[PDB]
């Protein structure tokens, strides 16, 4: 289908055994989420956003249920004020824009 | 147009003459420029997004051109790294996500 944007475009996305809401962001090259609990490995990276810095755990092959697909892929988890969902999953399942 | 998302997705934008390159952004409320001169009113706004907030000029009822769709509309000018076009203008030239 086809998502409109006079709303913020928030989804469900089921990871980590949780649902949770993230934004649909087209901006963001990266998917970022709020402190979770996640399995297996992770290393430390640096995400930059319009106000600074911060620091981040880059979780990778982490599944994840969104817009109906089984989806995999990497996560950084740490102090953003919204869970967020980057261009690395929208192209996962197809996601485009149009005007 | 048609607009995938395996790169970032700028496109030419054109205010108050000036060329500009802009991100179109699904999870930017409103349209965000770097440092620039326009006339007119404004008013100081706080943004916030990874990393923290910043403070912008906000002027109203500014035209922009988009791969030809002109409209009318709220431009924030301030500290960005790039260029934004956010929701504010996406949704009057008709743009929507599409999987
Ligand atoms: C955090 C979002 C809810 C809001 N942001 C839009 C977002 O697209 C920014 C837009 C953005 C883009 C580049 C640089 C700064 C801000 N992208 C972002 O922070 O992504 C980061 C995660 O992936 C990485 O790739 C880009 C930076 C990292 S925002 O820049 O703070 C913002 C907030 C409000 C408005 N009106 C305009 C913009």
């Amino acid at each position: 289908p086809q998502i409109t944007l006079w709303k913020r475009p928030f989804v469900t996305i089921k990871i980590g055994g949780q649902l949770k809401e993230a934004l649909l962001d087209t901006g963001a090259d990266d998917t970022v989420l709020e402190e979770m609990n996640l399995p297996g490995r992770w290393k430390p990276k640096i995400v930059g956003g319009v106000g600074g810095l911060i620091k981040v755990r880059q979780y990778d092959q982490i599944p994840i249920e969104i817009c109906g697909h089984k989806a995999v892929s990497t996560v950084l988890v740490g102090p953003t004020p919204i869970n967020i969902v980057g261009r690395n999953l929208l192209t996962q399942i197809g996601c485009t824009l149009n005007f």
